[PDB]
This record gives C-alpha cells, structure tokens and sequence, in this order.
C-alpha cells in the first residue's frame, strides 16, 4: 500500500535512532557485563532487545508502505566510559530520539497516516519508559552514592 | 587480559562482517516475509539471530582482551532485489566472511591466542554451514525452477 | 450518551462499508470451498468473521450514542468470477474502506470524540492488515504463477 | 552346523550384492541431501539401512554354517549424476539382486536348506519392495514432470 | 564450496581407511558373537557403527567440498582367526588410521581448511580412544589369563 | 600408546600447575569461609574442584601415553594474607600457567600430537575464564570499594 | 579460637599424610583404570575422595584454632607397580597413619582439646575401616588366585 514519501522518511528516520540505541546499549550491555556489573548488564541487554524488537516493527510498516528500510546508513554511537556517563550517553540519546517521534507523530497526523502514527506513539511509550528508568538511575546514584549504587548493581 | 593488538584488529574486522550480515539477512528476511515467502522469511531471520550470537561472542571477546569493539563502522550491505540476487548477496558476503576469519586464524595462531583462534574456528564453521545452505538454494532453483522454489517457501 | 450527528452518520457509513464486507467475503470463501480451494476459503471465512465483529462494535458504539444503527441500506458487492479477480475485488473494497476510515477519524477528532477515533483507528489497523494480505497474494500470482498459487491453496 | 558348500557361496553372493547397495545407496542419499533433496536423501538412506540389515543377517547366517562371510570383494558401484539416472541406477542394482536371491532360493530348496530359503524369501520381499518404490518414482517423474518432482522431495 | 584438491584426496585417503575399518569390526563382532563372546561382540559392533558415522561424516564434507566420495575401492581387510589376533589386527588397523590422520592435518592446516582440520581432529579422538580400548584388552589377556578374559566377555 | 617424550614433559609441567592451583584455591576457599565471606570462600572452591578435574584429565592423557604423571613434586603455593592479597595471588599463578599452556600447545602441534593439543586448549580456555574473573573482582574492588566488596562477598 | 600450638602441629602432621593419600590413591585409581581394573579404580578413586574430605575438616580446623594449615610439604608417595603393591603402598601408608591418629588424640586429650579429639576419632574409622578393606584385598588374592581377583576387577 504506497505511503507518504515524508512519513516514510520520518520512519526511516525513527529506524535509524533505534539501529543507534541497539548498538550503544549492547555495547554498554557487554561493558558492563566484563566489568563485573551484572545486573546493569543484564538490564541494558534488555534495553537493547527492546530496540531490536521496535526496528523490526519499523522496518515492516516501511516495507509495507512500499519503501526502502534503511539499515546502512548508522549515526554516531554514544558510548561513554563509566557507569555515570554511560547512562547518560543513553538518556541523550532517548531525548534526542523521542523529539523526532513527535515531529514524525505530527506528520502522520497531518496526512492521516493514523496507523503508522499508533506505531510510533507505542514507541514513544517505551522511550519515555526508558528516560524514566535512566533519569532514576542518575538520581539514584546522587542519593545512594556511587560506590553504592555500584554494588547494587554487582549481582543480577 | 592484555590481548595482542593486530589480534584484537582482526577480531574487530570479523565483528564488523558480522554487523554487515546482521542488518543484511534482518532486511532479506522483512522483504521476504512482505512478500508472502514466510518459510524463506523465517529462516533469513534465523541467519540474522546467528550473525547476532557471534557479533555478541567477538564483542565479549574484544572486552576481555581489553580492546575496543567497533559497532560504529558499518560496511556496504549487499541487498538484492528479488529471491535469486538476494541469495547471491548472502553468498558473496559469505564467502569475503570466511576469507577473512581464515586470516585471523593464521594470525592467532602465530601469536598462539589459541582462545581466540577455537572461537574464529567456531565461527567459520557457522558460516561455511550457512554457504552451503546457499549454495543448495541456488542449486535447487535451477532443478526445481524459479516458480516451484518459490511455491515451496510460502507456508512454513 | 448523545454523539455528535456527523459522527454517527460517519459511524454508519464505516458500518455500511463492513456489511458488504462481510457479504462479500463470505461469498467469496463459500466459492473458493466449492471449488477446492479450501486454504483460500477458510482464510476468507475469517476475514468474513472479522468484519462481522467490526459491524458488531460499530452497532454498539452507535447504539450508546444514541443513533440509529443503518444494517438496511446493503451497497454494491464488489463479486469476482475468478480468483484473482475476487481477490483483487476485495482489494478494491478495502481501499474505499480505508479512506472512508480516515474521513470519518478526522471528523471525529475536531468534535473531541476520542472514544469513537480510537475504535476507528482499530477497525483501520484491521482493514490495513487485510490490505496488507491482498497484495501479498496478487503478488505471490506473480511470483509463482497463477496455477503454482492455486495448487498451494487446495488444501488446509 | 556344517552347511552346504554352494548354499554358502550363494549367500555369500547375496551379501556381495547387498555391500553394493549399501554404498550406492548411501551416497546416493547423501549426494541428494547435498543438493537439497533431503525428502530422497531419508528416503535414500532408510534403504542403504535395510540392506546393511540383511547383510548383518547373512553374515550371521554363513557364521552359523560354518562358513567364511565375503566383506572384501566390492562389485562395481552404479552412481548416477541426476536424479533420473540415480534411481535408474539403483533399479538396476535391485533387478540383478532379485535374480540372485531367486537363483539362491532355488539352491536352498534342492539341498533341504529351508532355514536359509526362509531369510533368502524375506530379503527377497525387501527387495521387491524397493523396486515397487522405484519404479513408482520413475512413473511420478512422467506423471508429474521433473520439476514438480524433485520439488516434492525437497522437504522431509 | 570448492574445496583444496589435495585435502580432499586426504579426506577420500581417511574414507578408505574407515570402510575398511566398519567391515573389519563388524565381521569381528559376528565372529565373536558366534562363538558366544557376545560382550566382545556387541563392543565391537559399536566400534563399526563408530566408523560408519565417521564415514558419513566425510563423505558429508567431500561432497560439500566439491569432490567425488570413493565408496569404490576397498582396502585389505584384517581378519584374525582367534580372539587374541583379532585385536591386534584391529590395533595394526587403527595405528595405521592414526597415521594418516595426522598427514591430513597437516595438510588441512597448511592450506587453511580450518573446518576439515577439526572434523579429522575428532575422528582422531575416537580413534585414539579405540587404540586406548585395544592396548588394554590385549594387557587384560595377559594379565588375567586368556581363558580368564574370554570368560568376561561371555555375557553381555 | 607411546607419547613424545617432550609433549609428556609438558603434560607434567601443566599438570604441576594445577596441583599447585588446587591447593592453593582450596586454602584460599577455607580461609575466606573462616572470615565469613561465604561467597569468595563456596566460588573460590568451585575454582578447586575445576583445577582437579583438569588435574584427572591430564593424569589420565599422561598414562594413555605411557609417562609417569608427576604428582609428588609440589611447587610453590602463593597464599594472600587478606583478600586483595589472595585474588592476586591467584591471578599470578594463572598467568604463568597460560604461559605454560601456550608453550605446551607450540610442541604439541609440532610433533603432531593433536589431541593432547585439543585437551590443552580445553584447559587455556578454562585458565582464561579463571582471569577474567580474577581481573573483574580486582577490579571491582576498585570501582565499589574494599569494604562494599567484602560486603558483598558475605552471604552466598 | 586461639588453639594448643602442639595440637595444630599434630593436626597439621595428619593433614600432611591425607595430602600424600589424596595423591597416591588418586594415582593409583587412574593407574588400574588404565590397566583396564576399572572396579579396582572406582573403589580407589573412592578413597581419594575420602582422604579429599578429611584434609577439608582439618584444614578447617586448624584455621579456627587460628593455625596456619600446610599444604605446601608433601611427604613421599608409596607407588606400586603392580596391582599387589599398589595396595600394599596404600596398607603401609594407612599403618603410619594410624599410628599418627593416635599420637595426636593422646594429646589433644591431655590439653583438653575434646573437640580435635573427637575430628581425629572419626578420621581414625575412616582409615580403620580402609585398612579393613586393604587387608581384605591382600587375602583375596591369596583366596581366589591372582588372575580371578584382577579378573574380579575389570568390570564396574
Ligand atoms: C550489535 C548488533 C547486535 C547484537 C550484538 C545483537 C545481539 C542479539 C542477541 C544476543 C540476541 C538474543 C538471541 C538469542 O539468544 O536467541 C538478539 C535477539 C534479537 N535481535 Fe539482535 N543484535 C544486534 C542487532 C540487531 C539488529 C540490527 C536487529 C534488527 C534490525 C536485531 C533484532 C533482533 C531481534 C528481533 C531479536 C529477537 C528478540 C526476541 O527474543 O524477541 N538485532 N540480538
Ligand atoms: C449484520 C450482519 C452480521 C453480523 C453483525 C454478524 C456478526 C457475527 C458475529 C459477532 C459472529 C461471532 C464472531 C466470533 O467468533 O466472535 C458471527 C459468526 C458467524 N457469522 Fe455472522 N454476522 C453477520 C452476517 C453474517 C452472514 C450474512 C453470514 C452468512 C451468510 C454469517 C455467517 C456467520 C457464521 C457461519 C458464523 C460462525 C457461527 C458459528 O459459531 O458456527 N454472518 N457473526
Ligand atoms: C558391512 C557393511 C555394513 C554393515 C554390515 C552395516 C551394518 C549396520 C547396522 C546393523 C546398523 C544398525 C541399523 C539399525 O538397526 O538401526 C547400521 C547403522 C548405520 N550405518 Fe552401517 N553397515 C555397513 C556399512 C556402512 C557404511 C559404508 C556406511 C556409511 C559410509 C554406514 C553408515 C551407517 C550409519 C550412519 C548408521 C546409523 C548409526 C546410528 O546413528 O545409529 N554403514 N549399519
Ligand atoms: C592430585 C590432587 C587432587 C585431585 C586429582 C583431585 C581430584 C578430584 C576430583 C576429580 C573430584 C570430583 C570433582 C567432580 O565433582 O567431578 C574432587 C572432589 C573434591 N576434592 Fe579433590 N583432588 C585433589 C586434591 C584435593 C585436595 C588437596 C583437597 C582438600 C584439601 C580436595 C578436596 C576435594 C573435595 C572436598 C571434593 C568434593 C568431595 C565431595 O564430593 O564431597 N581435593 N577432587
Ligand atoms: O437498519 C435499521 N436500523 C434501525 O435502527 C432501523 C429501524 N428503527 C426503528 C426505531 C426508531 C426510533 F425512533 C427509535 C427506535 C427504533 O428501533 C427501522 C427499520 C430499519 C432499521
Ligand atoms: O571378508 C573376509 N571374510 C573372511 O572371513 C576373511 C578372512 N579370513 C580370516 C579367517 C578366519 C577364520 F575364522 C578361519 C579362517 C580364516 O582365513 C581374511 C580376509 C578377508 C576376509
Ligand atoms: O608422582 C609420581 N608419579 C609416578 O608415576 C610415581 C612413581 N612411579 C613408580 C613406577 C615406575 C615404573 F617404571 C612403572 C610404574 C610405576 O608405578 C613413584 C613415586 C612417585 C610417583
Ligand atoms: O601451606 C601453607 N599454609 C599457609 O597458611 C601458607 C602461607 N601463608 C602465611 C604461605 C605459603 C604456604 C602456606
Ligand atoms: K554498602
Ligand atoms: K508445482
């Protein structure tokens, strides 16, 4: 069925920020899984699958609307060095990723492309799910203390 | 556990043909399924999980021998067109894959990272599995015919 | 709870739609089971079932809003004398449906009734599952041949 | 128990040509499962299976009598290079089998061998049994045409 | 995928070997089993069904390497005539397997056909489990007395 | 089945390793569950029992290959006096048993002994895991603190 | 629980001879399953395993009388080279070790170490009842003859 070129480059462009948070949140996953922060590891893991899975329903409606997934094209990895930073590379990467769902929601709004706009507010629900976690983490760490919260973190 | 750099190198050029392969064979996989070839299309998908069990297992590795992994980098993927060029895309990846693990395993040996070469070795034997499963493909759809073989992967 | 006029009136014509649907579709799997073909007709079979469960919803939902459910003014079923024509009839039914779906969606969201939106966006997630399907099939006519893709649709 | 010289060359005779069918059968599977035919290649293998059966029970019954069982004289193996040819060859095999069985049977017979005789017929209804099987497929082949053929036996 | 020609001459080598060695022990076995060592002959029957999936498993590879499987030519058979020569011509057979073995991978490693090296690998291992198997049997009878360990292997 | 001499050099020289590492590992084990860290103390003796197993395996390859296995002369243990101590201690013992492992490997393949190469393979992998979680916990202790790791080490 | 340093040297003595037990019968189970005596190595291995848990409770208890356990020195292995001295070797190595059970429960009664006293009673059955099943061994062989009793011990 021949969709919106714009919504689908809209949805090409909510793939690629899914295609960037699958690789820094694996790599962060296996970062800390090396590092002995198994829970953290497992945590960001599922992160990551989560993403896969939102790819994978990205790439079916673009295939749908009869356009061209892009899978080649990846943009630049946020991969921070330590825990702190590590969670917030992924939380500037959430808020950088959930404007561009809501430029694509108004686009799909406007030219009544109702389906593909309930696909990305689904997404959106998860992203924000996502920020919550990470800023909870953030703040958590300033209440319990890093080295606290490293620990909590040791064993899954 | 200091690994040896031009060994981490080679490590990293494998993860990157697999990063390659991941997106490729999830992308042939999608087109296939769009299609209505869904047997073709769940094992495409099974070949996208592979690719992502060793990227996941070179990652692991990499870290321990305290290198980086690259998940930045993404080469040219090599996506056909229609069943038969599709086939031949996985195939020519396949076999620039197993070119480069068997250089990898002669510089593993030299340096006697047996580790790193039993695991390459474990590689190598997936993807010389999947070119056969290739290879069968295209041979069976000069017996069969184009029409028959495609008949033949619509249900699972 | 008294709806918005339009709104119902939209309601009603979404309802039209669905019951030619379901005529149709049902007529279409009893031929396809007369003639042999009995994957298509279960498969149609339950794209009958489900229009007749989106009818359902829209009878009640205009029911609640205290409108006249129209079940008397049956349109134009769209009856194929061959497969690919009946399939290609079902196509053309569900494209009228569709943008029928996104008119009365905009109506329905500039009075506020967001209730009513969400039950039509369903319905048209539904109807661009079906649509989904139908090009599938013309294409898989394509693909294999029209003898190769009734042969797989003889049996279950 | 001391048997008779020539009911013992006879079966060593039989276990000749049944160490032929057991190779030629076995690679023939393996060739069909090689190029994707694997309903053939089980089917294939299955019958090299049986015949390694009756060799064991030849074996066993030239042991009891006393005699020397031949595994070191391997006929001329009839490996064909297509499907057709395959099983022609094995047809082959089998005609020149059961004229042996029969021509042991009628040697059994005239020496009062009865025990003998008796494993000589249920071989023999093995063997014809395979024929019927050939032969079938061979018809199919004409009935069907090649390619629907060998696209039958493509799945197990 | 086309193989190197001289590994494939080693792995067709290995077959030959083998075929000679699933003949050899089976005919042992009967033997044994004949003469009511039935705990000789049913652990000497494991060994030829050993051989025969190390036979498969060659004939596997040669024919995804893209060479001809030689089921033809059968090596020299040796037969003992009592239980004592019977081992050693088992252990003469298996020292000799072990051999060119290790031939083949050499060969296999200098040409990098790393998948090969490993299958030849672990049919060494077998291999040198049967010569483990050999040399101890053949103590026993020294150590316990012949009749002592014909005795023992009367009962399964 | 008569090894080289120097390969069965070497097995002993390993096999010395982990008797060391054994004793070693278990002193170590007893003495956290005295402190009561139950958790260093029951991983720590898991740690025992796997260099005891190696320990079997190399006794056992050793006598296959008609040597003398060398459990009488018992290297220097390396025992900590407090836990940073013991993790360390542990960690030099398993770098120069890599070291000896590699070394072992080298003349293995040389002389073509391929399976006594595949059981040291077996063991460096294991040896490797060992340091990667000696590095993790060191470095553990870095990243949460002294007391928060011993914390976290009390309770199984 | 600061101990009688006398009673440490004691419990550190018998720890001594179960480190050489552990040694020499795990030796010897190794050695007899290599021979083929695989009953005779079970029951051995066995008594490895027991040796194996008694150091465990003494080193246990000398780190709770705040000793220093000894795993360091290692007395002289008594190794046979036949079946006949293997248990021998074991008999006289059980004999001094009686010998020092005794000698050290004499003490820790005189200091009032009841509980070490009691330790080294149990450890004391033990090795009773190993010199019972030693003593036995011997008078089999002189009962059933060298060859049934090694004969006995083939099989599990
Ligand atoms: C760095 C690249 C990637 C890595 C290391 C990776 C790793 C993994 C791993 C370990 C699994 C679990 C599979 C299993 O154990 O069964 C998995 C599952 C999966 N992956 Fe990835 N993956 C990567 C990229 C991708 C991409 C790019 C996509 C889609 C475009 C994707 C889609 C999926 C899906 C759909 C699953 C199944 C999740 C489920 O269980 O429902 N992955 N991945
Ligand atoms: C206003 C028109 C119709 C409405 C609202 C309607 C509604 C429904 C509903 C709600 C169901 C149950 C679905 C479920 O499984 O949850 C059903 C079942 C069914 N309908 Fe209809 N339907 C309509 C017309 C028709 C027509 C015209 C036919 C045949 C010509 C038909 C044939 C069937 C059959 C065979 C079933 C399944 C009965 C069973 O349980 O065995 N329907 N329908
Ligand atoms: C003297 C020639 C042979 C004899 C007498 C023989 C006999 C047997 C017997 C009695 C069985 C067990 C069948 C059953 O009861 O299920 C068997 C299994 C088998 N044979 Fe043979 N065989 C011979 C040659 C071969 C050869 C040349 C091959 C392949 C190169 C082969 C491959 C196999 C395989 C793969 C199995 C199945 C083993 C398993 O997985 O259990 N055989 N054979
Ligand atoms: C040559 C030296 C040794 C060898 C070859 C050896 C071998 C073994 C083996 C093979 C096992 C069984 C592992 C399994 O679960 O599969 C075992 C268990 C064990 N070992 Fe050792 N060991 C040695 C020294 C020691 C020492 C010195 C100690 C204590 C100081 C010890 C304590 C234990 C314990 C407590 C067990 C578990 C027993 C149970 O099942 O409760 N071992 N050993
Ligand atoms: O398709 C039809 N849907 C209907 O509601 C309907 C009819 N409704 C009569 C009616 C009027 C009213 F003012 C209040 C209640 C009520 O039932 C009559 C004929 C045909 C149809
Ligand atoms: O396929 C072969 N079948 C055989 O029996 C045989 C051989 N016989 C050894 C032998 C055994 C015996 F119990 C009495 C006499 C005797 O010669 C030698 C080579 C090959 C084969
Ligand atoms: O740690 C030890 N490993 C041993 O093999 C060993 C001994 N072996 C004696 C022996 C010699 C022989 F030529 C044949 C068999 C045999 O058992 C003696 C003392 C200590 C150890
Ligand atoms: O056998 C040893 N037992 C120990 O407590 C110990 C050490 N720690 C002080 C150091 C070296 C050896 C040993
Ligand atoms: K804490
Ligand atoms: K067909």
């Amino acid at each position: 069925m021949k969709g919106d070129k714009k919504v689908i480059q809209h949805l090409n462009k909510i793939l690629g920020n899914e295609l960037i948070a699958i690789n820094q949140y694996f790599l962060h996953s296996r970062m800390w899984n090396d590092w002995g922060l198994k829970r953290l590891g497992a945590h960001e893991y599922h992160e990551s699958i989560d993403e896969m899975k939102h790819a994978d329903k990205l790439i079916e409606r673009i295939l749908f609307l009869e356009g061209l997934p892009n899978l080649q094209d990846l943009g630049k990895l946020l991969i921070g060095e330590n825990t702190q930073e590590m969670l917030q590379c992924d939380l500037n990467l959430e808020l950088k990723a959930t404007k561009d769902l809501r430029e694509a929601i108004v686009h799909c709004e406007q030219v009544h492309d109702y389906v593909s706009r309930d696909l990305l507010k689904d997404i959106l629900e998860s992203e924000e799910e996502h920020i919550d976690y990470l800023e909870t983490q953030l703040g958590l760490i300033q209440k319990v203390g890093l080295e606290n919260y490293l620990q909590s973190h040791m064993h899954e």
